[PDB]
């Protein structure tokens, strides 16, 4: 036990740590948003063309796809007036590895079949509406209707994708089909729709960030530090795209073996170094080398390991989330005996510290993060305490039994000057995209 917490403790990142890579990251937030190092960023902080405005939208039914995972949604939101009102109806659909490995063409052909089932099951399948496109991989925007793939990153593949505007890729599948008509008048990021999903609620939202697969956030910048895009006045949404933070070595003295690891195996080599130390992509994985170090060091499950804690990925995140659910040994024992195993009584307990390692260093370099953005914003204000309202969504964050809370006491010990409250987005992900459509038809 003794060695146990010793190659544990590798993981524990002390409050010098976290201010250390809190600052480095306002510094690469503030390179990304300047033309002359912009290009050169790891932070690439772009412009979603989504703008602080006067409340209100038009009225009405809007569509809402969300692509972000392998399960994806379409949902209908009605718009109406009393005083506001925003009602919706949902379906999810899960991609198959052939449509998300395979060409773009097959993976919009598969979205617009599904669009076509969700338009039948509410039979209204004979009309056109707005739809607005929750896109959950980095976009270069042009406008709010348009973007383009800058690249896949969450394990997805598609083909004839990246480079290209992915709204187009969208309108020409619908097109192809042509079982219906919908006008594609927005694309955001997904934590650009939670922040939206979230303002609606409380107008002291101006942060959405995801803890989900992956790992980013989004926030109002000053358009006078928006250089890429002309213009001072008011506010406009940045998609951090925080994930890539590490990219160009500002993470190196942090990295273990077990992120080098991963990083190497990831579809992407090299890429989202910060995003995956934190996103469930790769936490349940992590935990899976951890654990194979303590067994190879002969200090876990006698030494033995099965082979399905041999195989990559077999140790999802959900077990993880359930192992940290446990103190009858119930949830571990049965997240184990699913993998092959027979802990001992110890083992079990070895597992939850494991698990609670890589669990609470993703909560903690993920508070660094936002503490970052947060008091970034304090600073660009006339703020002595900062209230801000941040728009969370993700599983990691919603399902991840611990997480949440220690997410939310290291972000509170990083922003001493701010009042932070925290929102659920029960969907926001893809209400946002309904709900800036319906503002972006209004006009
Ligand atoms: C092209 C375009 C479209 C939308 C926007 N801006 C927005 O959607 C703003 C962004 O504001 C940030 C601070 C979150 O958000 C909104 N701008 C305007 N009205 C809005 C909302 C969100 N809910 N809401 C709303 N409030 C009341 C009723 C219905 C709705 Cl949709 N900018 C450009
Ligand atoms: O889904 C959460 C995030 O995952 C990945 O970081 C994507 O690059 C990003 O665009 C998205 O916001
Ligand atoms: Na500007």
């Amino acid at each position: 036990n003794s060695q146990v917490e010793q190659i544990l403790a590798e993981f524990q990142l002390q409050a010098a740590d976290l201010k250390k890579v809190m600052r480095r990251m306002q510094k690469e937030m503030d390179r990304g948003l300047r033309l002359e190092t912009h290009a050169a960023a790891s932070v690439k902080m772009l412009p979603t063309y989504v703008r602080s405005t006067p409340e209100g939208s038009e009225v009405g039914d809007f569509l809402s796809l969300d692509l972000g995972g392998t399960n994806f949604r379409v949902m209908l939101v009605k718009v109406g007036e009393g005083q506001w009102s925003v009602k919706t109806k949902h379906q999810m659909y899960s991609i198959p590895e052939d449509a998300m490995t395979g060409t773009a063409e097959m993976l919009f052909d598969y979205i617009s079949e599904c669009i076509s089932d969700f338009l039948d099951k509410h039979q209204m399948k004979h009309k056109k509406l707005p739809l607005g496109f929750t896109f959950s991989f980095p976009v270069r925007h042009e406008d709010i209707d348009k973007g383009i793939l800058l690249n896949w990153t969450k394990g997805f593949k598609a083909s004839g994708a990246e480079g290209n505007n992915v709204v187009g890729l969208l309108r020409d599948a619908i097109k192809r089909r042509g079982d219906f008509e919908m006008d594609v008048v927005a694309m955001v990021n997904d934590t650009v729709a939670t922040m939206i999903s979230c303002y609606y609620e409380d107008h002291q939202c101006e942060v959405g960030m995801i803890v989900g697969t992956g790992c980013n956030a989004c926030y109002m910048e000053e358009m006078q530090n928006v250089e890429l895009v002309e213009g001072d006045e008011g506010r406009m949404c940045v998609n951090t795209e925080w994930g890539a933070f590490g990219d160009s070595g500002e993470l190196d003295e942090f990295l273990l073996e077990y992120d080098r690891l991963v990083d190497e195996s990831s579809a992407n080599p090299g890429q989202q170094l910060y995003e995956k130390l934190i996103g469930g992509k790769y936490m349940g994985e992590l935990v899976r080398l951890v654990l194979l170090r303590l067994v190879d060091e002969n200090l876990l499950f006698h030494g033995e390991a099965s082979e399905q804690l041999r195989t990559r990925g077999a140790f999802e995140t959900r077990f993880v989330s359930q192992v940290e659910s446990d103190g009858d040994r119930k949830q571990i024992y049965n997240i184990l005996s699913t993998l092959g195993l027979r802990p001992s009584t110890t083992d079990c307990d070895i597992v939850r510290r494991a698990c609670e390692s890589v669990s609470t260093r993703a909560a903690h370099m993920c508070s660094a993060g936002l503490a970052g953005v947060i008091n970034r914003m304090r600073e660009s204000r006339s703020e002595d305490v900062m209230r801000i309202t941040v728009g969370v969504d993700g599983s990691v964050y919603k399902l991840h039994p611990s997480f949440k809370e220690r997410f939310h006491a290291s972000v509170r010990r990083l922003t001493p000057s701010c009042e932070i409250t925290f929102i659920e987005s029960e969907e926001g992900s893809g209400r946002g995209a309904a709900l800036v459509s319906a503002v972006a038809c209004k006009k």
